[PDB]
């Protein structure tokens, strides 16, 4: 009933990124499913509210359509007064993944006309721009190696957890807990939730890393995590609720298949700062 | 107590599929599939599952560009030998697409795959097709993309039937030219002339195989490699209802054309046109 907001500031924040989640209904109100609508980065000092409350004005038409997988078309919309700086999305037909931005495309129909119904905008304040490590480089397995892998979990207004791979190490040695920790302890790694994608994890790394790990984050000490492509199932649990880091702890775990049998992976727990 | 489940769309050639609790090993955690693909086997199915739920294969959560899960390799072998090349190594999968709830697996304990059931898919010589994923992403202006929307009964109440569960997916089949109003009936009698057959099977968890078995377009057929049978699986197409359908009987209870614009701009100017009981399901 009453649309909200919540906004967040990761790490002069010029520019917002949104989000904004909306009820998929029959046109004719029957609810056939939530779906969230990514909109990117905007120049802005718009307030949040009158934000949301012009977004809530829109008329968004949902059609579901199929390719190699299930896709949701959003329709153009407008007028726009706050949103012009958001008028390339708004104003042209959208088009997503449905895993990605609908738990229940499933339930969308395809004979009578739906429509999108604004309750929720979700705002990352930024400098910009976020940094996101190639999937190609994060996808990169090799023999004798430490995939250094971080487990975040999130209080949820539900206690759940995400891991992301942040790159490798060369294997040597007893790694023990103790050795691994005073490493990971000299990055300085810092952390704190964006809603990219929906909810985002933003890791700066305000100490010392080794060249080789350097290399794989792309040389950028500010990286960003989409729980869109980490998890888009947990990802839908986060959209219009309040989120929290609880804790963060890294896993060290061998990088290719036929090594799990080898080696057990090393838990490294309380890793890091949370920014509150 | 394991259980077993054959389709045979549409032999010697099998698919198999199996799924499983992830349990803490020292307590239910999520449930996982292990595709582990086609091998030649005249081996009874009882047996294939009975081997199966012998096996000791370990479960490890790990992380890439997106959540994976790692199956430890499994061993000795007998009926499954023809899978050995799967099963003796460590095979990686999106958690996405075999797991139910990654969230849930520790990684501070060991965990293991308790299978509790095995579905098969019997094919032919022919193997299986599936349309590439780039022939299926193209978009052109000015196109009608030819779209099928299936309805499946999800263990549905067989005592309901004939009196007033469901869920649907759709898949693309390719593009038609847009010239000339293209009404429901003109683009049913089309339809009808290419005389589709639909049926079940597991390829992935649960897969829906088309026969063409009347005439086609030059131009569309292109399009499906000029291939007569065709599958798409519900793992690709949406990995969220994929996961309902493991350890659950299906049916295809009803399949529609659905004729939509090609290009996301086009949605704007012209509506879907909906051609409801399109083709011959075959059970």
């Amino acid at each position: 009933m009453i649309p909200k907001y919540k906004i967040y500031t990761p790490g002069y924040n010029n520019y917002m990124y949104l989000i904004c989640y909306g009820f998929v209904e029959d046109v004719e109100k029957k609810i056939r499913t939530i779906a969230a609508y990514p909109l990117g980065v905007g120049k802005s000092a718009s307030h949040p509210q009158d934000l949301l409350e012009e977004l809530c004005s829109l008329k968004v038409t949902v059609r579901r359509t199929a390719g190699s997988t299930e896709k949701i078309v959003f329709g153009s919309s407008g007028p726009l007064n706050h949103l012009v700086p958001w008028k390339k999305v708004l104003t042209s037909g959208s088009i997503f993944n449905a895993v990605k931005v609908c738990r229940n495309v499933d339930q969308i129909q395809l004979d009578k006309h739906q429509a999108l119904r604004i309750f929720f905008l979700s705002i990352t304040k930024l400098n910009d721009g976020i940094y996101m490590i190639p999937r190609t480089m994060l996808e990169f397995r090799r023999n004798n190696a430490i995939a250094f892998n971080l487990l975040v979990y999130l209080k949820i207004d539900k206690v759940a957890s995400f891991m992301l791979h942040l790159g490798n190490f060369v294997r040597r040695k007893y790694y023990s807990v103790d050795y691994c920790r005073r490493k990971i302890d000299r990055m300085k790694l810092q952390f704190s939730l964006g809603s990219i994608g929906g909810l985002s994890l933003h890791i700066k790394i305000n100490g010392v890393i080794s060249k080789r790990l350097f290399a794989q984050m792309g040389f950028q000490k500010n990286l960003c995590f989409s729980l869109m492509d980490i998890n888009p199932w947990l990802n839908r649990l986060t959209w219009n609720n309040s989120c929290e880091i609880s804790r963060v702890a890294a896993v060290l775990q061998p990088s290719i298949p036929r090594e799990f049998m080898i080696y057990d992976d090393v838990f490294i727990d309380n890793t890091g700062r949370i920014l509150k």
